[PDB]
C-alpha cells in the first residue's frame, strides 16, 4: 500500500553486471541465458536505454576465450554509459532496417599529434574485422589499442531515423573537443539517486521550480505569485552546491553560478558591471536558473558594513532583487553558512522570503551517502557501511567523502608499498585486485576530524517504547497529548478546548525522564532537540541569554518537532537551592524561555517537554495554566517493572538463559534505571577481562552478576523519596473532594 | 442612523455573476429578466461604467447554445473591466443614435510576426457576421480564435459624441502598444476596497493630500500651512508602498517613486544628481506626489555616519526638504521599517512632521485582506475566511497573500498529479476546476512562519463584561474613571478635579484582574497594550531599562489606548520579597516607568491599569497620589459568583441541560476563578479521550465532571487570604470616622 505505487523492479529484462578483466573494445562476450529468455533479436545498431537514454551500442558473438555464462566488458562503465547504482535499463532490439550512410568523427588528441597523411591507412582501415563500429547519434565508444583515452560526441543532427552504419566513407578534422566539464554536468544531474539525507529539503525545493519552469502558463492563469528568492542553509559541506547544480541539470534550464569570492576580487566598479550583466544575460535566456554560491561574501550588511565600494554591491544587489518584475522566468537562489550571517534587507518579500534549512544527515541519511562516493570502486564482502553511518555522528556530507578517501588511500600503501618498483607505468592487474577492509575504515575513522561536533543535532531517536523497562501508567499519558491534537484537530476544536503545550517531568534522578521524551518523538515521527543542563549553565555564566532564541526558531521551522530541556533546575541549583542567594527563582534563561514560550504559536506542532530532579526549587511562574500545564512523576520502579528493564538492558548482550533475572529485581530494592544499568555495564566489563587473561568463553555466566554485585550503589536513598512524596501530595491536596456524588 | 448614509444599495439595476465555462467572445447569452423589469433597450454601443467607467461593451440576442436563464461571460473579467468585489455597475442604454465613422486599432504582438499584406482580408474580414463590434473610446475588447492575447487602448480623442460604429473602414499600425505596468497600475488605484486594516491610517493620510491637491486655491486664502512631509511606519511587509501609490492613483497626480538602493547604488556623485533632478522634475509637473520606499537605506545618520559619500547624500537630502519654499504643491512622502533607524535632522518641523504609524491588523483587519487576494478564484462551499483570520494573528498583510499562494499551490500538485500527463499545451478543463478547500488552508498555516510575531500586539480585544463571572462590584467602579473624562470633560473642569491617571488591581492570582482591564478596552473601543511579567524581567536582567520609552511612546500616538501592566511586582519577587536584598524596593524598571509616568500628558486618553499579586512588595512610590490613586481590590467569587463563572466558560462546549452548576458551584468554596478554568478544561479533555476510544457521544455528560473531581486544585488556601485581609484594612483605616454628622 505504502510502496504498492512505487513497484518497477522484477522485470524481466535484466541482465548481470560485474568487474571487468578485459580491456578489449573489440572482443565482445555473448550471453546465452539473455538470448533465450528475452526477444533480443540480431541486429548492428540497438535501439537501447536507461539512464539519459545514453547506452554503448557493441557487436557480439564474439565468445569462447575467456569464460562462458559470464560476460566481461571493459572497465569504462566507471564513468561512460553509467552515473551511479539504483538505474534501470532498458533494451529493446530494433531490427530489419536499411543501411545508413554513416556518423561523424570527433578527435580528441589523436590527431593533433602525428602527421595526418591521409588518415584512413595509418590506423582507420586495419582495424575493421567482421566488426562494422555500429554508432548511435551522441553515444560515446573508446576502442583503442594502448593509451585508450578518446570521447565522443555529435552536436549537430543531420538523419532523423535510425539506421545501421557502414565503414569507408569520407569524414573530416572539423569537430569541437568537448572538454571534462561537460561531461562532469551530466553526472551532476542527480534527482535523488546521488544525493542522501536530503530527502525533505528536495521534496521542498523542486516543486518551487518544476511548475514555473516547465509549465510557465500554469501561473499566467491562476492568480498565483510564484516564488523569486530562496535561501539555502546549513553548515560548510552540507552540499549546497551539489544540490542547487543538480536541480537546475535536472529541470533543464539555463545556470549561471556566480560565485561570492569572484565578484569581490574585482577591481572598482567592475563587480558592479559583473552583477548587472548576469541578470540581462539570465532574462534573454529564459527560463533561467541563477544560483550565488556565496551570499555571507558579498552582503554581510550586518555588522560589517565598511567601505564605500562594499555597501554599493550590496545597494546594487537590493537593487537587482526587487527589481524583477515577472520579466522573465528567472529564480534566483542563494547559499549561505548561517542565518545570522546575512543582510536583512534580503530577508524581506519579493528578494528572499523562501527559506529551505539543510541540516546534517542522521543515520539513515548518512548511510545513503556512503554508497555514493563508493560506488566507483568494490569493496571486500566484509565490509558493511551500516555500522560506518552509525559510528559517524557529527559527519557532512564532505566528511563522509574525504573518509572514503582516506580510507582508500591506507589500503594503497598497504598492500602495493612492498612492490617496490618505482616505475612510472605501474602494470593494472595491481589496483583493480585493491580491496578496501574494515581495517582501513578503522584506522580512517579514528584520524578524521569531523566539522560538525559543535552543531545542535536534530534528528528522529532510534529509541523506542520497548527499550524503557516498565512504567506503562505514563506510556498513555504522553500519547495522549501529542498526538490527538495531531490526528484529529477537528475534536479539541469542537469542545473548544486548546491543547496543552507541555509536560514537565520531576522525580528521582536516573529514571527514565529523558527516555520518555525520545520514545514519544520516535513514535510521532518528529524531530528531537535536547537541550543539556550545561547548555544552560552557558548561557547564564556568559550572560547572553539572547541564544535562547535560536533553540525557539531551530524548533518551529523544523516542524513537527520536540523540545526537551533536561534538568531544567540545574541553574537554581548552581546559585544556591533550599537557600539560595537574597532572591527568588527567577534568572535571565528561564525568563526567555517564558518569554518565547507564551509567544510561540499554538497551532504549529512544537511540543515542549521538561525535566527536572528538584521541583521544590522549579520557578512556580513556569507551571502556570498555559505554559506547563501538566506534571507527571516518575516513581522509583517496583517489583514489576525492574524486570523489564533489566530485559530491555541486555538485548545488546549475549546472556545466558542460566541468569535468573526474576531473583535479581527482587533484592533490588532502592534501586533506580541508572541503578540497574551500571549493574550490567560493571558485569559485562567482568567478561571481557576474563576473555582477555585466558586469551594467554563467549558467552556470559552467572558468576560475573554475582561478583559486580559486591558494588553495589544506591543513588537514591530514602531520605530524598521522603520530599518527593510530600511534594505530590503537597500538589494535589484532593481531600473532600474524593466523593463528590451530583443529588439528581 | 450610524450606516443610514451609506445606503447605495438594493437598486433594481443589477445582474448576476457567476463562473465561465465558455471562451468565445462572438457568442454572449442573453437574459430574460433583465430585458423585462429594466429598462434595457436595443443598441451597439452602449454607455455604461460602474468601475472608473470602464466596461466592455458586446452584441447580444445570440443565445440558444449553452443554456437558458444564466448568462455565461469570457474568463477575462478577472483582470479587465473589474478590478475587485464591492463595486457597483451602473448601465444606461443610449439609443437612436447615428453610425459614426469607426475607432482606430492598435496591434500588440499579432502583426509583427507574419507577412502583412493587405491586413484586411487575412484574418480581419471573414470575422464578421450579424456582428459590428462596438468600440467605445478606451474600452478593452479581447477577441481570438486561438492564443487569446490582445490589449487596446487609445490615446488620441479624435471624436467628442458617442455613435455607433461601422466595418469597412481604413485602419494603420502607427499606435503605440502598451506594456503590463500601464494596466497594473489602474489596479492599484485603491480607495478602501483592496486595503484591508488600515482604515484609520487611510482617513489620516486621504485627508492630508486631498485638500492641497484637490484645491490649490484653498490654503492660500487662509492661513494654514499644509504638511511637506509625511513618514510611514510598520514592520516590513505591512504594506506601505501598497498605500502609498493608491493613494497617489486615487488623487490623480504625478507619482515619482524614488527607490532607496536605486539611489545608493549609484557611482560617486551620480546618486548626487538623481536626487537633485528628482524634485525640479516634480517642480514643473505640479501637482506633485514623491515618494521614498526606503528612507533608512538613504539616511540612516543614527549610529554608523561612514564615509564621506554617503553623509553627502544624507546632507543633500536635507538641503532639498527645507528648501521647498512654497514654489509648487508637491508632497514628500517617506516610509521605514523603524522609528530608531531615522535621521533625527529628518524629524524636525518643516521635513518630516507628520508622523503616520501602520501597525499589524487586527482579527477583522486580517479578515478584509483575505478577500482581496482571493477574489481573482473560486473557493470551495465549506471555506470561510472568519476562522483563518482568527487562527492567524503574527501575520502581516504579505504573510497572507503567501498563505492563500502556498494554499493554491497544494491544490495543484494534490488533484493534478494523478494526471501524469507533460504536455506544454494543459487542457483548461483541470485548472478552472480546481477548487481549494479547509484541508489546503490546514497544511498551509502548519507549513506557514510568521514575520510579526516579535512585535507587540496593539489590538482591541474581544472580551466583553458577559465573559467575567460576577463581580458586578467593580464593574461599576471601572466605567466611572474611564469613560466619564472622555464624554463629558466639562465636568471635570467645572469642579476643577482633575480625573485619575491609573488603577492597580491587587488580589490573589486567576481572580480577573486581566479580564476586567481588557472589558473595559473592550467597552471604550480603545487599544489594549498587554506588559507582561517576563517583559519586565528581561529589561531588568539585561540592565536596559531604556526600553520602557518606546512603551509609552507607542501609547499616547495610538490614542486612545489603556496601557496594562501584568504582575507588576515580578521583579521584587525575582530580587527576594519579604525578606529580599539589602536594599528597599526600587528598581531601575519601575524607577523608568514612574518616570514616563510623571511626564505624561494628562489631557491625553492614555490610562495605566496595574495588576499585582504581593501588593506587600509594592513600592510605595508608586501610591502617591498623582500616579494611581485608585485601588481595587479583587476576592475570591462568592456563592453568588461562581454560578455565573462557569456559565461563562462553558459557553462554547456543549455541555447538556443534566448538569447542576449551582451545586457545582457550592462545594466548589476555596477556588479562584483560574482554579474553575481548569476543571472545566479537563473535564472536556475526558469528553475527547472517550470519544477517541469509542472510535475504534457528541454531548459531554456528567459523569466526566465527576471524573475531573477527583484531581481538584487549590491554588488559594486560606493563609494567603490572611495577608490580603490585613492589609485591606491596613489601607483603609475608617474607624471612629463611620460616624461623622455635622451638628447644623
Ligand atoms: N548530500 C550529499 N550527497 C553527496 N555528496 C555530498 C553531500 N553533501 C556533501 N557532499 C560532498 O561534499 C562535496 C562538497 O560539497 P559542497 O557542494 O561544497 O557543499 P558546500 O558548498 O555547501 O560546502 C561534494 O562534492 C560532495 O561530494
Ligand atoms: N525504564 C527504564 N528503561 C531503561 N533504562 C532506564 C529506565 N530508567 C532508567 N534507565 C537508565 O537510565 C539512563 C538514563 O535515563 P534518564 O531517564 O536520562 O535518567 P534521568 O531521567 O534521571 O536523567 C538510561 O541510559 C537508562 O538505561
Ligand atoms: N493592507 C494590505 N492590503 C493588501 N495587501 C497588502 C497589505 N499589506 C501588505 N500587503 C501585501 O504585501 C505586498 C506589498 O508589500 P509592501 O507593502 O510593498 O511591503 P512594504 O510595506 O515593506 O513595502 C502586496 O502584494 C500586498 O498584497
Ligand atoms: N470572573 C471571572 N470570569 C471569567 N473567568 C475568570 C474570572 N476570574 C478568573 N477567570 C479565569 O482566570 C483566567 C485568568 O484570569 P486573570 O484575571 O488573568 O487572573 P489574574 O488576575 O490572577 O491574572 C481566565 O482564563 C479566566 O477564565
Amino acid at each position: 500500500l505504502s510502496t504498492a505505487i512505487l513497484k518497477q523492479k522484477n522485470r524481466p529484462n535484466r541482465l548481470i553486471v560485474d568487474e571487468a578483466i578485459n580491456e578489449d573494445n573489440s572482443v565482445v562476450s555473448l550471453s546465452q541465458p539473455k538470448m533465450d529468455e528475452l526477444q533480443l533479436f540480431r541486429g548492428d545498431t540497438v535501439l537501447l536505454k536507461g539512464k539519459k537514454r545514453r547506452e554503448a551500442v557493441c557487436i557480439v558473438l564474439s565468445d569462447d576465450t575467456c569464460s562462458d555464462e559470464k560476460i566481461r566488458m571493459n572497465r569504462v562503465v566507471r564513468n561512460n554509459l553509467r552515473v551511479r547504482l539504483g538505474d534501470v535499463i532498458s533494451i529493446q532490439p530494433c531490427p530489419d532496417v536499411k543501411y545508413g550512410k554513416r556518423i561523424h568523427v570527433l578527435p580528441i588528441d589523436d590527431t593533433v599529434e602525428g602527421i595526418t597523411g591521409n588518415l584512413f591507412e595509418v590506423y582507420l582501415k586495419p582495424y575493421f574485422l567482421e566488426a562494422y563500429r555500429p554508432i548511435r547519434k551522441g553515444d560515446i565508444f573508446l576502442v583503442r589499442g594502448g593509451m585508450r583515452a578518446v570521447e565522443f560526441k555529435v552536436v549537430e543532427t543531420d538523419p532523423s531515423p535510425y539506421c545501421i552504419v557502414a565503414p569507408d566513407t569520407v569524414i573530416h578534422c572539423e569537430g569541437e573537443p568537448i572538454k571534462q566539464e561537460d561531461e562532469e554536468e551530466s553526472l551532476n544531474e542527480v534527482g535523488y539517486d546521488d544525493i542522501g539525507g536530503c530527502r525533505k529539503q528536495l521534496a521542498q525545493i523542486k516543486e518551487m521550480v518544476e511548475l514555473p519552469l516547465r509549465h510557465p502558463a500554469l501561473f499566467k492563469a491562476i492568480g498565483v505569485k510564484p516564488p523569486r528568492g530562496i535561501l539555502l542553509y546549513g553548515p560548510p559541506g552540507t552540499g549546497k552546491t551539489l544540490i542547487a547544480r543538480a536541480v537546475a541539470n535536472e529541470t533543464g534550464a539555463f545556470f549561471f553560478l556566480i560565485n561570492g569570492p569572484e565578484i569581490m576580487s574585482k577591481l572598482a566598479g567592475e563587480s558592479e558591471s559583473n552583477l548587472r550583466k548576469a541578470f540581462e544575460e539570465a532574462e534573454k535566456n529564459a527560463p533561467a536558473i541563477i544560483f550565488i554560491d556565496e551570499l555571507d561574501a558579498i552582503a554581510p550588511k550586518r555588522e560589517k558594513t565598511h567601505g564605500e565600494v562594499e555597501r554599493r554591491i550590496v545597494s546594487q544587489l537590493l537593487t537587482l532583487m526587487d527589481g524583477l518584475k515577472q520579466r522573465a522566468h528567472v529564480i534566483v537562489m542563494a547559499a549561505t553558512n548561517r542565518p545570522n550571517s546575512i543582510d536583512p534587507a534580503l530577508r524581506r518579500f519579493g528578494r528572499f522570503d523562501r527559506e529551505v534549512d539543510i541540516g546534517i544527515p542522521d543515520a539513515t541519511g548518512r548511510l545513503e551517502i556512503l554508497q555514493i562516493h563508493t560506488k566507483n570502486m568494490k569493496l571486500a564482502d566484509d565490509v558493511d557501511l551500516e555500522q560506518v553511518a552509525n559510528e559517524t555522528h557529527g559527519h557532512v556530507g564532505a566528511d563522509l567523502a574525504a573518509l572514503c578517501s582516506e580510507a582508500a588511500l591506507q589500503a594503497i600503501r598497504k598492500k602495493m608499498d612492498l612492490i617496490d618498483l618505482e616505475d612510472e607505468t605501474i602494470d593494472a592487474e595491481v589496483m583493480n585486485s585493491l580491496a578496501v577492509t574494515m581495517d582501513d575504515f578503522r584506522w580512517a575513522l579514528s584520524q578524521s576530524n569531523p566539522s560538525a561536533l559543535r552543531e545542535t543535532v536534530v534528528e528522529v531517536p532510534q529509541v523506542t517504547w520497548e527499550d524503557i523497562g516498565g512504567l506503562e501508567d505514563v506510556k498513555r499519558e504522553l500519547q495522549e497529548l501529542v498526538q490527538y491534537p495531531v490526528e484529529h484537530p477537528d475534536k479539541f476544536l469542537k469542545f473548544g478546548m486548546t491543547p496543552s503545550k507541555g509536560v514537565l517531568f520531576y522525580g528521582p534522578p536516573g529514571c527514565g525522564k529523558t527516555l520518555l521524551a525520545k520514545a514519544i518523538a520516535n513514535e510521532c515521527q518528529a524531530n528531537f532537540i535536547s537541550i543539556k543542563g550545561p547548555e544552560l549553565l552557558t548561557m547564564w555564566f556568559g550572560e547572553s541569554e539572547a541564544n535562547v532564541r535560536e533553540i525557539f526558531d531551530k524548533a518551529r521551522q523544523a516542524a513537527p518537532c520536540v523540545l526537551f530541556f533536561d534538568e531544567l533546575d540545574s541553574i537554581a541549583k548552581a546559585r544556591g537551592g533550599n537557600i539560595g542567594d537574597g532572591g527568588g527563582a527567577a534568572d535571565r534563561v528561564i525568563n526567555q524561555i517564558l518569554t518565547e514560550m507564551d509567544g510561540m504559536s499554538t497551532k504549529k506542532n512544537v511540543f515542549i517537554i521538561g525535566a527536572t530532579n528538584r521541583p521544590d526549587i522549579i520557578d512556580p511562574a513556569i507551571l502556570r495554566p498555559g505554559r506547563l500545564d501538566q506534571l507527571i512523576y516518575i516513581p522509583l520502579p517496583d517489583e514489576k517493572s525492574r524486570v523489564a528493564i533489566l530485559k530491555a538492558n541486555l538485548r545488546k548482550s549475549p546472556v545466558a538463559k542460566d541468569v535468573d533475572l526474576e531473583f535479581l529485581a527482587k533484592m533490588t530494592n532502592g534501586f533506580s534505571g541508572a541503578d540497574l544499568t551500571e549493574i550490567c555495564q560493571r558485569a559485562c566489563k567482568l567478561a571481557i577481562r576474563e576473555s582477555i587473561e585466558s586469551e594467554i568463553v563467549p558467552e556470559i555466566r552467572r558468576d560475573h552478576f554475582e561478583e559486580a554485585m559486591r558494588f553495589a550503589r544506591r543513588s537514591v536513598s530514602d531520605n530524598d523519596i521522603r520530599k518527593y512524596e510530600m511534594f505530590a501530595q503537597t500538589l494535589q491536596q484532593s481531600r473532600g473532594f474524593g466523593s463528590f456524588r451530583f443529588p439528581s
